[PDB]
Order: C-alpha cells, then structure tokens, then sequence
C-alpha cells in the first residue's frame, strides 16, 4: 500500500532535512526561515518518486537514499520561496499560512532560498554515497536544477506572460520548470537500485510522460497562455490520457525488461493524474 | 613531481582571461533561456577585480605546479559563486544598489525576477562546472563539500543574513569579526584550500593556507573600511590609527604563515602569496 509506505518514509526524508538544516546553519534566523518553508509542509512527491523508485526494483531503504531524496526536496522548497515573491508570482499564501517573505521580510526569505539550494548541494556531498555515484547525482541534481533546466524554465514561463505561447513552446517550457527535477527523482531512483543505463533511459521516459500528465491535471483543475487555452477543455483531457498512456506503455517495457521489476507504485501515482 | 616556475610579471592578466573563458563558455553552453543567458553574461563582462579566482591561482603558481584546465574550472565555480552572491546583495530588498563598477546593476537592467533567476543560475552553474570539471573524484567530492561549506548555510549566506541583521542591532568587535568571516572570509578560505588541494598539499599545509586565507580576508576588508574614512567598521570601533595597526598586524601574521609554509615545503614560490599582501599595504 503507497499510504503505509509513504507514512513510513517521508518522516525519515523530513528528519535528514530539519536535522540538515539545524545542524549545517550558523545563522538562527536563516534557519528558523528555512525551517519554517519545510514546515509548511506539502505532498513531497518529488521524495516520495526517488524512494518508490527505489522500492520497485527491490531495494530496501539506505540511508543514502533518504539522503538524495531529502536533498531534492529542498531544491524544490528554495524555488518556491523564491517564485512566491513579489518581483514573481507574488504570493501572501502556501499551504493556507503565510509565505516565507510575509512572515520573515523579502531579504530573508532570499537568503533562506539560496541557503537550502545550497544546503541541497552540500548534503549531496556529505551523504552516504559512494564517489561514482556522489558526482553523478550532483551533476544531474545540477542539470535539472539550473541552467539547463529548472532555472530556465522559471524565465521561459515568466517571458510567456506577454508573448504567446505555442504548444510546443509552452510543453518546452514545463519540461523545464516542472519535468527536470521529476525526471532527476526518477534517473536518481535508477542509480540508487544500481540499475543500467537502458533502464535509467526508460525511467527518464516515465518521468517525462508523469510530468507532462501533471502539468495538464494542473492546468484543467485551474480552469474548473495554458493548455486549456489553447486545446480545449476536452482536448485538454484528450493530452491528459495520452500522457497517461505512455507512462504505462513506458512501465510495460521495465517489467518485460527488468524481471524482478514492481510497477505497483509507480502505476498507482501515474494513475492519480486523472479526473 | 611537479615543477613549473611561475614569474610575478604579468602574472593575473596571463591567467584571469582563462577563468573568464571558462564562465563565459560554460554559461553560453549550458544554458537553454537566451534571456537567462544574457543577464548572467551581463553580470560577468561587468568585471571585477577577480580576487578570488586571482588567489586560487595565486596559490596553485607559490607551489610551482604547472596551471591545467581543473584549476581554470575551480577558479571558474568560485567567480561564479562571488558574481551570484553581487546580484542577489544588490536587489531592492538588500542593498539596493542601482550600480556597480559604474554599471547600472543587474536588476535594473532586466528586472528583478530576472536577476533573481540569474543569481540562481549561478549559484547552480557553480555546482555544475565543478562536478562536470577535470577533477578525479576524490578531488571533485572534497571542493564541492568546501564550496557548499563556504558558500552557504555554513558561510557566506549565514554572514549575509548576519551582515543585515547589524543593520538594526549594532554589533560587538567579535560579532562583527564573525560577520565579516562568514560573508567575506569563508570563499577567501575556499580559495586557499582549492589552491591548495590543486597542488596536492597535506592537510598540515592545506591548514597554514587556511589561516593565511583568514589574514588575508580580514586585512582585504579592514583596508577598505580604512579607505572610506579618508575621502560599525574596524576604524569607528579602534579609532584610524587602531585600525591601521589591526591592517599591520594581520599583513605580519599572513607573512608568519608564509615563512611556516616556506619551512614546510621546498619547492615553493614565496612572493606570489607575499605580493598579495603587500599590496594591501597603506602608502
């Protein structure tokens, strides 16, 4: 069951960050601003994709992966401090409380996003990883997370509030801001179950569909410059499915491959983009 | 071994052209936004006076190590950490600056969300040239945990926080001390070290640079704080003439930790390090 795995889990992913953080920071403030952007909370799928990626190859947990995992999350939590300011997409709210620059000044919460960005390089660093696979993931952490993803993708999709968006323009701009780091969740998943580069390629493929779907179930439940916007509610729903599918089709291939391969995770979290 | 002379003569314009070569291909090449792109070239062809990459290299040519692409890389990553920590410090809701070198600041040249993303692509630009660099692993894993150490929670980011909160609340000599050493002294340190690592140092000598890396940092900036009392600082809390003994004395004990290395280690370039201290002499 994904309840009784992710309720086992997630608290050890939680505790390697708030231990991280309240062990690897000099300043209180700055760590009482990060503490307070992990302790708002959220569904931490990015975590919960590396560790069921993990589990489906029959790994059982390591510390290293609740330690790579940990790391991607604050990735994710320092880029929505920064998109929540006003110079971004300006938010008073996350999670039904107050954002990080609300409570704390629009100084700090820059200084507690750049801290965990860092921080999340640095935990990579210190983890229990052995050097082959430290350097791989941190290049990879860094691909997706920066210039050549994540980074990119937050311009691209601020330059597309003027601009008219095509479809392939606006998918190549979710690729980037949203897919990157789920694509890093399911290629870190691979290296940590020790598996092979067709099946780490074939992993990047079911997060490339997962991340699509999600960005498409995100676009439909707003409306309920996007895909709605362009394709229609119900071709909307149509790209929706079709993501859907592939992702499947992609699973189909990693068990016809990989014998000792378990879908029941990764399928039920697929599965969970519909309406 | 390794053996490689390096003359002082036109030392940092033979080099520093390498490391902005390095940034600039490095930026160019491994980023998708041509926007992004831009305002962080932007934010690099500014200039500066390269001080960190500077003593990277510096340190690398006192121990006669011939210069290889890995070094350019690490000197690289660190000037990419510094330019990050300058676009972010000059935002509206830090310093606030509308210029730098005479140069209107990056946000007031593509907006704020922009150069906050620029300061980001940075940051992790940093990260991605050094884990992509020519270093072997070991090398590799021990500068990315001493970059990440300086660079943040542990350094430059905790004395930025700090720095700010000096602001409202005036410091004591000692807090003040531990401002300037997480903000300024820790990616001076990281120089020293990296400079270190790269020619393949113990950690008794790696540990000297260390402490000759903190003089240095400290001397760089009571020197400054110096120059804005003559046309909370070292010079307000000791009085000028303090202040110009507290610039001595740490030129003296970067000099102390010169001649301990010089003893410790044969083939070694004494002046390349010495230079740099003299030159934060007051004439």
């Amino acid at each position: 069951s994904l309840t009784n795995f992710s309720q086992q889990h997630l608290p050890l992913v939680e505790k390697v960050m708030v231990d991280f953080i309240a062990e690897y920071t000099e300043n209180e403030r700055l760590k009482e601003a990060m503490l307070y952007s992990i302790h708002a909370g959220g569904k931490r799928l990015r975590p919960l994709l590396v560790l069921t990626t993990v589990a489906a190859f029959q790994k059982e947990m390591e510390t290293q992966d609740y330690q790579v995992a940990a790391s991607l999350e604050m990735i994710h939590t320092y880029s929505l401090i920064h998109d929540d300011l006003p110079a971004m997409d300006d938010d008073d709210l996350r999670r039904g409380k107050p954002t990080n620059h609300k409570v704390f000044g629009e100084a700090t919460a820059i200084l507690a996003g750049d801290g965990l960005l860092t921080g999340a390089f640095q935990l990579l660093s210190l983890s229990q990883l052995g050097l082959s696979e430290k350097v791989l993931l941190m290049q990879q952490l860094a691909k997706a997370a920066g210039n050549q993803g994540m980074v990119s993708g937050q311009m691209g999709d601020i330059e597309g509030e003027k601009v008219s968006l095509t479809l392939e323009e606006l998918a190549a701009v979710h690729e980037k801001k949203t897919g990157a780091l789920i694509e890093f969740a399911l290629i870190a998943g691979g290296v940590l179950a020790n598996q092979t580069e067709e099946v780490i390629g074939l992993l990047t493929q079911f997060a490339h569909h997962y991340g699509l779907a999600f960005q498409i179930r995100d676009d439909l439940l707003d409306a309920t410059s996007t895909y709605p916007a362009l394709l229609g509610i119900a071709g909307a729903k149509d790209a929706l499915t079709h993501q859907l599918a592939e992702g499947s089709a992609v699973l189909e291939k990693i068990k016809a491959n990989v014998p000792n391969f378990s879908e029941e995770h990764l399928a039920n979290l697929l599965t969970q983009l519909q309406l």
